């Protein structure tokens, strides 16, 4: 494993060259909020289809040119989830020869922005993504000043969606259009001491990186009190004994609170529904009462649907399983412990979050780690929060895999090693709130081009 390089998402200048309008039907996504702008939007377009979510599909698909989505310039309710079988519908059912899909939000993108306006954050992880799934679409998210005039955006959104380009991410800043990219972190691509009555708080930290983290923070931070979140309940610590010889994933948590405890760690294992706001807040406060407060958090939880991969396929239900932990259960979380003491609040995101030709065949995972990506952007003033969008562990958790768009990356799949010292660098230093930590073969690496 070559070369160390840590990634922010950047942005450069992209001028449109051509803006041709169509006469098919442009459907227009919005919700109660964001009708007045949809009202403005439609007078571009002398076809068109105004879908208001909060008001089934007998649609002849075919015969449109694609669908603008402004739900993302309102509130955009993270937990509703109609607003998607829309999306999918047009997907499989438009024409294959192009169709444009166009999502807007309104300062969700930290450029030139001091203040992200956290609403569009999983759609906009989704719209930056669907063509490369789907060859024939042409699919954009694309940010707009939270300043803009409804007439002036109106506008703006008429040329974006007729333009020429098939750039995945863009935002205007005074008038001008932007690109995103990746590229080598401006200037650095120490540690304070963990406090001993502080208490580490790792969410999916039960196996995996997250128990891997939790090994690591116990040697080299001397953490003396941990606790290790999961779905699953561990039996009564009186049952542990009949387990010393059985080979299954209980067994081996059992076996590794004994080894955390061995190094002098008190250590407790908790099942915890992360999106269950009633139980977050009895469960920190018991560990408020009995541990300590909280010094810091790493936030493992997480599932991949490895079942259903086709993004049209997916139920709003198999969607929302994926997000719960990221999103639902992120939100929770937060709420509940960014007043306590943190040094470090770190979020196990993805590649997947912002690389397209990785984020496909997994589109929920995509939306749910865009959602972590923008959430540390939004919330880095309040507390020491930072997503982390990793590439692939090879040595351990859901492990490697690894297919083709993957390789083809440049990306090198890498060691708990160089992850956790990857992790050490992330919390010791001032990366920002998002960053992009990889292994890459640099003979063979343009990160500016792994957007495109
Ligand atoms: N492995 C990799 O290469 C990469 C991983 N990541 C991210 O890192 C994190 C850990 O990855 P990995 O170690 O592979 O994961 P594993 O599947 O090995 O571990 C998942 C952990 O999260 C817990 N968990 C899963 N779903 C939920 C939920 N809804 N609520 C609460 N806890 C949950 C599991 O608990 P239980 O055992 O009780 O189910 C388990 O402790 C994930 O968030 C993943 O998205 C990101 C990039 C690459």
């Amino acid at each position: 494993d070559r070369a160390a390089c840590f990634l922010t998402k950047q942005w450069s200048l992209s001028p449109i060259g051509s803006a041709v309008p169509g006469t098919r039907t442009v459907a227009i996504l919005c919700c109660q909020e964001t009708a007045d702008l949809a009202a403005e939007v439609s007078s571009y377009f002398p076809n068109h289809l105004l879908i208001d979510v909060s008001r089934q599909s007998d649609i002849d698909w075919k015969e449109f040119d694609g669908l603008v989505d402004v739900i993302g310039c309102g509130w955009d309710d993270e937990g509703r989830l109609d607003w998607i079988e829309w999306v999918q519908r047009l997907v499989e059912f438009g024409h294959k020869e192009g169709l444009r899909l166009l999502c807007v939000t309104k300062g969700l993108e930290s450029f030139q922005n001091t203040s992200v306006r956290m609403a569009g954050a999983s759609r906009a992880g989704l719209y930056r993504m669907l063509q490369c799934e789907y060859s024939h679409l042409i699919s954009r998210h694309m940010d707009a000043e939270e300043v803009t005039d409804h007439r002036r955006l109106a506008k703006l959104i008429a040329d974006e969606f007729y333009s020429d380009s098939y750039d995945a991410e863009v935002c205007y800043r005074d008038g001008l259009r932007y690109q995103a990219f990746l590229k080598a972190h401006p200037e650095t691509g120490q540690s304070a001491v963990f406090p001993k009555d502080h208490v580490l708080l790792i969410t999916g930290g039960t196996r995996g990186i997250g128990l891997l983290c939790a090994r690591h923070f116990a040697e080299c931070y001397g953490v003396k009190k941990l606790v290790l979140t999961g779905r699953e309940q561990l039996p009564p610590r009186e049952e542990w004994a009949r387990f010393k010889t059985s080979n299954t994933s209980l067994a081996e948590k059992i076996q590794a609170v004994r080894e955390l405890e061995a190094k002098g760690v008190q250590v407790e294992m908790l099942s915890l529904t992360l999106s269950d706001d009633a139980q977050v807040e009895q469960t920190l406060q018991h560990i408020k009462r009995t541990l300590g407060p909280i010094g810091g958090v790493i936030h493992c939880a997480g599932l991949t649907d490895m079942d259903t991969l086709a993004f049209i396929r997916k139920t709003s239900d198999d969607i929302q399983r994926v997000l719960e932990p990221k999103v639902s259960g992120l939100t929770t979380l937060y709420r509940h412990v960014c007043n306590e003491p943190l040094q470090f609040f770190v979020l196990f995101s993805s590649v997947s979050a912002i690389i397209p030709e990785l984020s496909a065949g997994q589109a929920d995972y995509a939306m749910a780690n865009s959602y972590m990506d923008y959430f540390a952007e939004a919330h880095q003033k309040h507390a020491p929060i930072i997503s982390v969008q990793w590439p692939n562990w090879k040595e351990t958790g859901m492990g490697e895999v690894t297919n083709q768009a993957y390789r083809d990356s440049g990306l090198l799949s890498i060691t708990n090693s160089e992850g956790l010292r990857f992790l050490d660098q992330i919390v010791s230093k001032k990366f920002g709130p998002v960053v992009l930590p990889a292994m890459a073969n640099q003979t063979n690496w343009e990160p500016e081009l792994l957007m495109k």
